[PDB]
């Protein structure tokens, strides 16, 4: 198919995330390949590289195509596919649950794959519905979180999704009515603490879980946050006797500074589910783990097992890629590469503190954020970036960068270049 | 890892589907290979070739490795393993989009690609909803099908499980509470459609959908059911103004007899979810497909978007490898190799009819199915089928198999054997 066969198809026949179809304000772009940090698009007939800014939606931590992953990949291919994980174990889920294991948060000892971060997030609430029910306490079956966050598209998740974000006021009454502490601040406020205790307590009885984004909320809108917030959750779900879970889909895997998220206040929780990054951004997969008490507790209820197992449950190519992924991560000095890719998004990013309509510019690790005092329009937005040679895809109004840990210096100065001349044309309306 | 050392990990660290941790009965058997038709597994300590009699969950039907789909990955390795979906698209799925439109019931017009079965499911309710919001009907949101049926495992697709293989019991005040008719039965019978319609008629008000597995109910009881009964809940929906949903992740391209189930019928859902053998066995990636009047419903409706958007949504390796599968299927006689499938499970599985443990036996294209009196003990049965060079997977009362499209005459002679001998264990208590 030539690009223009492509678009057609596309604009009778394709779905889009969030999207209609036959009322897309802004046509896709045709993607024809992609190599390290840089995707060739198609534009005007012609083919242009320009800088994947966003890692593909936070997943291309180590650029596309990348040998090491590459090779993972055909070598798996060569030997098994995939086997189905009833009744079988393989190699590729093996070495990938001694990794996760041994690297994530202290404590978190099982892992259970599936193929998306909404379906690891669903799990996670299903382990903690059946560990309460395994106690004999089945009341405890509601979810507490903090306004601002995300958690994935399915029902579930879409219910301790922010509520105001997630258009939640036309799901009135098919959506599971879940409890929502106000929005967590940037700074650290211990009255923000006790107020959310305040409210928990009221509903301990009731509550499987507090769910969270630790540290960085992603799509609720790239809010940063106090890691001392995370230890105030752990010492409140602890004396209440309330889970913790923590959703690392985004972030996990050296994305925020840390290696995950919770490291930054050395909090373990007692569930975490992880996506993304996983992969390197090749292929769906997603983990959740949690400790050895809850799957013991879980395994000893009436079910005597967790009731879910997904068809491509731990898929050996999938898992082959991670296993891959998370080594070249921890085979190379990553704190070092994020704290230089952070100090880049700081020194280029600056400029655009003193824009007319920049209300804020803030940075944490491989994220860097301008916060605009009006909606970025993408049919401005789009090319402009495209014309400085930098796939950027604002939403809302935040013009922002996850860029991928493999983008040079210089590359990530042309990336904060461009998301500046986006945010200067904002304020030229 | 070694076979051992895979087995110590496994046992302290890995979930299996429906599994415990610390109280698995029988050890999962290590996988080391797959080809063709079939897999290399450890038995004390050796590896031996044994059929995969199961599809490895359905999903394997052009066989493992392959040539033509392992050619199809690889090269769409070399040129761009994923962008991101949201402001870019693709020939990968461009092409599978057109294709998919082409082979499915008349009138499926637009494609959402996700990453599995049970998300393409909440992606169909999601559809449903939206439709009736965006008709002025938000009254409409509980869901009806019939007993027996298996949707997946997400929250949502849970609520329109059968109620006791899904264990409702043990999730009262949780699940959505959705509309169930009696059991479908295997012959034609006109009451049970016109009890159907009154159930329906009483709750239409409130009813978005009709969901039902097409032809075949497979995880909830691999029972088959006259195509007649899905003629009667088009007509039915129709007249009374909700939605038909036809869950195919089982049943489709080919396995039935017919492309799609829904041809033995010659009937199309409003709505269409496709999973397991999209992909060849090879990725998860499920699609959910729509007609033109519920895409323009939605997008004309007060979100004027569609709410959901996997992270890997259209993921180009995953859309590459079903699109090779897929034109490998169209490519031959499809239809005539799964008449002699057929053919040879009935020849080798009628000698158990007449076992005394047997109350069944009965076979629908490349599904081969041996009900028995009583529970099936896998402990027994596992050992024993391979012994005979074939895995099995029992469950329940059932011995059953879904072999791959490749299987020789002599494969499926060796796999029906093995199944009889399993049911003449059954018998001996
Ligand atoms: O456009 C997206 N997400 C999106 C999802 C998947 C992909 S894949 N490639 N790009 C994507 C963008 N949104 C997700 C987050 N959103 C949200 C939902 C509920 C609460 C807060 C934010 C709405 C918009
Ligand atoms: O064990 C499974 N699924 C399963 C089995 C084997 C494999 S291999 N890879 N994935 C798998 C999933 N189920 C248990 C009972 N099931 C069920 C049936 C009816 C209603 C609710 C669940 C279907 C899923
Ligand atoms: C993206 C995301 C999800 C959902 O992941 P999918 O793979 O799109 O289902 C869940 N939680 C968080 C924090 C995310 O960023
Ligand atoms: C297996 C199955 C699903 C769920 O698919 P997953 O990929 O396991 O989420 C949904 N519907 C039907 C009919 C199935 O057989």
């Amino acid at each position: 198919l030539t690009p223009e066969q492509i678009i057609a198809v596309d604009g009778a026949h394709l779905w889009h995330p969030y999207s209609s179809i036959g009322r897309e304000a802004v046509s896709p772009v045709v993607a024809v390949a992609a190599h390290g940090a840089w995707l060739t698009l198609i534009r005007d007939g012609q083919p242009i590289e320009v800088l994947d800014a966003m890692s593909s939606w936070w997943t291309a931590i180590h650029g596309h195509g990348h040998p090491a992953l590459d090779q993972a990949l055909t070598t798996q291919l060569r030997v098994m596919n995939h086997v189905m994980f009833g009744g079988l174990t393989h190699e590729p889920a093996a070495r990938l649950a001694k990794l996760l294991v041994d690297i994530t948060p202290a404590g978190l000892d099982t892992v259970f794959f599936s193929d998306s971060g909404s379906v690891s997030v669903e799990v996670a609430a299903k382990m903690a519905l059946q560990y309460w029910r395994g106690r004999g306490l089945p009341g405890k079956r509601r979810l507490m979180t903090w306004r601002g966050g995300y958690h994935g598209d399915t029902f579930l998740a879409m219910s301790i999704c922010d509520p105001h974000g997630g258009m939640h006021s036309l799901w009135t009454d098919v959506l599971a009515a879940q409890v929502f502490a106000p929005q967590v601040p940037r700074d650290y406020d211990p009255a923000y603490s006790a107020a959310f205790e305040a409210q928990l307590a009221q509903h301990a009885g009731e509550l499987a879980a507090v769910v969270v984004e630790p540290v960085v909320q992603g799509a609720g809108g790239m809010r940063f946050h106090d890691p001392r917030y995370l230890h105030d959750l752990r010492d409140i779900c602890r004396r209440y006797e309330v889970l913790l879970i923590f959703d690392e889909i985004a972030t996990g895997f050296g994305r925020t500074g840390a290696l995950f998220a919770a490291d930054h206040a050395g909090v373990s929780p007692d569930i975490m589910c992880v996506g993304k990054a996983l992969t390197g951004g090749y292929l769906s997969l997603a983990a959740t783990l949690c400790t050895a008490d809850v799957a013991h507790t879980i395994s000893a209820g009436a079910a005597g097992a967790l009731m879910h197992g997904p068809t491509f449950m731990a898929n050996p190519l999938a898992c082959a890629v991670s296993v891959a992924s998370v080594e070249l991560l921890l085979g190379q000095d990553w704190r070092t590469r994020i704290t230089e890719l952070a100090a880049g998004l700081t020194a280029g990013l600056d400029t655009a503190r003193a824009l007319p309509a920049v209300t804020d510019v803030r940075v944490c690790g491989a994220i860097g954020v301008i916060e605009c005092d009006r909606p970025v329009d993408l049919a401005v937005a789009t090319p402009a970036a495209l014309d400085r040679g930098v796939w950027l895809r604002p939403f809302r109004n935040l013009v922002y960068a996850m860029p991928p840990y493999i983008c040079t210096p210089a590359e990530i100065t042309q990336i904060t270049s461009a998301m500046v001349e986006v945010a200067r044309l904002v304020g030229s309306l």
